[PDB]
C-alpha cells in the first residue's frame, strides 16, 4: 500500500483538559499521528501561573513520553510583564493564549477585544521574549444598537480589526488568527502576508482544524456533537478554507481544535458544550481532505513543516524522532472513544470511513 | 393599557401530536389565550383519509370543547382531487399543509419543492372549494458541488420563486407562507401584496410565530430548546419579522407553530428534534412584543382580527364566544410542563417572567 512520510507532524491547537479526562486524550495525540502539540490553557481555573503549568506539562510528559508539548498561558488580568519574563527564560511556555469573554469554554473571565491597550505591557513582554501570541478571534456577540450587530456567523469577521491593530501596534511579535472559519478572514492573513517572500518572515499565520475542512452549518443545524467555536459557517467559506490548507503557503498550518467533551455534556437541550474531538485520528481526516483535492504533495508543508518553523521547534526539544508514516489502509471510526469508566467521547466523524492509517518509524 | 380585549383569538399554526402528549397539549391552547386553531397534519401516519382528520377532530374537541379547530390534510403522493373535494363539502377540513421532504419533524413522507407539477390537480381543487394552501417554505438542503448551495439559512429565500410560481398558477387559491423568519421574504410578501389595501383582496399571506420575534442564530446555536425549522436567522432578518408584526398589515398574522417534544428528544448529541414549545403562553408571549414596540394598538390585528379575516371564521363554526381579556399579572414561566407520567417539555423562554397574563370573559 501506498505510504507518505510526514515527518515530525504539528497540531499546534490542543484542547486535553485534566483529571481522567487528560489520561484519556493526551496519549491520543501520538496515536493520532501528531508529534508535537501546542497545548491550550483553558482550563478551569485558566493556567495564569508558572507552577501550574510547570506541573501540567510534566504531567502529559508522564502521561505520553514521546509526544513534543508547546505550553501556554491564558491572557488574564492577572498576568505580569515579570511573569512573561521569567516563564519565557525558563522555558516554561511557548505563547500566551486570548480568549474573549463570553465566547466559548471557559472563555469569561477572559478579556474583552475591542480594548487590548490594557495588555500591551503582556504583548510587550512577549515580543522581547519570542513568544507567539494566539487569538480565538471573535468579538463578542451585541445585538442592539449603536453599531452592526455582532452574531455568531459575522464575529470572527469583526474581529478583523483587532488583529490588523495589533499587527500594527505590534511588527515584531508572532500572532495566530487560531482556527479559522471565514473567507474574509483566509483573504486578511493572505493580505498581511502579501510582501512575504521565504516561510521565516511569517510573523502572522492562521491554523486550520480538520473538522472545518468538511463541516457547515447544516452538519451542526441540529446536532450538537458538530458544534464548537467558531462555529462552521456556509459552503463559500468551506471551499475557501480548503483551497487554503492545500495551498502551500507558509501562514497556513494545521491545528485541530480537539475539544473533547463527555457525551453527556454535548447531548443538552440547553447549554451545549462547544467542541469537536479530532486527536484520535487527526492526521487522517487532514489526508482524506488533500487527497480529495489531489493536493498530497502538499500535506507535509501544513501538518509539519510550517509548524515548526513558525514555531521554531529545534530538534533538541523533540521528545521523539519518530516519524508518522501515513498508509493506505482503510478503517472506520469507531462510535465513542471511552476509558472504560466514566468517560465516552463521541469522536468526529463516529463511523465513517477513512482511507488513511497512521504509524510510527524511527529515524536515520 | 391594563386589561385588552383580544376577542375571539387566533392561532392559525398548532401542533398538538396523538396520545398523551395530545392530552396534555391541547388543553393550553386555551390556557394560552387561543380561542381558534389551525391543526397541522404531521402525525405519524401523515393525516391524509377522510375518517382519520374526522375522528381526530373528534378526540380534540373531547379535550377542550370551547376550542376552535380548524382542520388540515397533509400534502401528500396518496391524496386525489376526489378526497379534496369530498373533504371540503363535509367541512372536514379548512386547507392542505405542505412539507418539503426532510426539512423538518415528520416530513420524511412530504415533497419535493423543485417539481410541485403533480400536485397541480391537487391544487385546482383546493382552488375551486376555497380551501387554503399552508407551505413550509423551505427548499431540501443541496451541497451538491455544481448548483447553488442550499442550507438551512438560504432555504427559505430559495424557496420564494415557487412560493412566486404557485401564486401566478393559481391567482384565487388562498396561499400561506408559514412562519416567515427572513427579510427576504417579507420583502417577497409586502411585494406580492402591492396593490391591496384591507383586508379581503388578500391571497398570499404569511405567519408569523411567537419565537422568531425573540430568537435569533445566536439563540439556538448551543441550545436545542431554541432549535426549530425554519432557523431563527440574523438580527437583521428579526428586526424585519417584529417591523411586519406590529405593522397593522393584513398580510401577516400569528401562527405559533408551537411544537411540541419530550424533553429526551431535545438532549440528543445528534438528530435533536425542530421545535418550540409556545402554546401555555402564547398571547402573553406576543404581547411582551407588542408592548416593546409601543404598539398594543395593533395587538388585535395581529392575534385576532386578520387571521379570522384571511380564513373566514363564521360565527357559526366558533365553539365558544368568549373573549381573550389580556390582563396585566406578572408570571413566571415553568422550567417544565408536565403531565405526571412520562412527557415532560421544556417551554419557550422556560423561567423567564412574562407581563401579562390572559383570562377568559364571556359574551353577555
Ligand atoms: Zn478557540
Ligand atoms: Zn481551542
Ligand atoms: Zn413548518
Ligand atoms: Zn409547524
Amino acid at each position: 500500500v501506498q505510504e507518505i512520510d510526514l515527518g515530525l507532524t504539528c497540531d499546534m491547537h490542543v484542547h486535553v483538559r485534566e483529571g481522567a479526562m487528560c489520561e484519556l486524550v493526551t496519549p491520543k495525540i501520538r496515536d493520532g499521528g501528531v508529534s508535537i502539540a501546542y497545548i491550550m490553557p483553558n482550563l478551569q481555573p485558566p493556567i495564569t501561573t508558572l507552577d501550574r503549568v510547570i506541573e501540567y506539562k510534566k504531567t502529559l510528559q508522564k502521561l505520553a513520553p514521546k509526544t513534543t508539548f508547546l505550553m501556554s498561558f491564558y491572557l488574564s488580568k492577572d498576568l505580569t510583564p515579570d511573569l512573561i519574563h521569567e516563564a519565557a527564560q525558563q522555558h516554561a511556555i511557548r505563547g500566551v493564549k486570548c480568549y474573549p469573554a463570553g465566547v466559548t469554554t471557559n472563555s469569561a473571565a477572559g478579556v474583552d477585544p475591542n480594548d487590548f491597550s490594557a495588555f500591551y505591557p503582556i504583548f510587550k513582554a512577549m515580543q522581547e521574549e519570542n513568544l507567539v501570541l494566539n487569538l480565538h478571534g471573535e468579538k463578542p456577540s451585541v445585538h442592539d444598537g449603536d453599531k452592526e450587530p455582532i452574531h455568531v456567523l459575522n464575529a470572527e469577521e469583526a474581529f478583523l480589526p483587532a488583529l490588523k491593530k495589533l499587527h500594527n501596534d505590534f511588527p515584531n511579535l508572532k500572532i495566530i488568527l487560531e482556527h479559522c472559519t471565514s473567507e474574509s478572514a483566509i483573504k486578511t492573513i493572505e493580505d498581511i502576508n502579501k510582501n512575504v517572500k521565504k516561510a521565516t518572515d511569517v510573523k502572522v499565520a492562521a491554523t486550520l482544524t480538520a473538522h472545518h475542512l468538511f463541516l457547515t452549518i447544516d452538519d451542526w443545524a441540529g446536532n450538537p456533537v458538530n458544534f464548537c467555536k467558531p462555529v462552521a459557517k456556509l459552503p463559500n467559506d468551506k471551499k475557501a478554507l480548503v483551497k487554503a490548507a492545500v495551498s502551500g503557503k507558509p501562514y497556513f498550518f494545521f491545528g485541530s481544535d480537539s475539544a473533547p467533551h463527555p457525551v453527556q455534556n454535548k447531548a443538552n437541550y440547553e447549554g451545549v458544550c462547544a467542541g469537536v474531538y479530532s486527536q484520535s485520528f487527526a492526521i487522517p481526516y487532514i489526508a482524506q481532505v488533500f487527497e480529495e483535492q489531489n493536493a498530497l504533495e502538499n500535506l507535509k508543508g501544513f501538518v509539519s513543516d510550517f509548524g515548526i518553523s513558525f514555531y521554531e521547534v529545534k530538534d533538541s526539544e523533540v521528545a521523539s524522532s519518530d516519524k508518522a508514516i501515513l498508509f493506505k489502509k482503510e478503517q472506520v471510526i469507531p462510535q465513542v472513544i471511552s476509558d472504560g469508566k466514566d468517560i465516552s467521547i463521541i469522536p468526529f466523524k463516529a463511523g465513517d470511513k477513512l482511507s488513511w492509517s497512521v504509524r510510527w518509524e524511527p529515524r536515520l
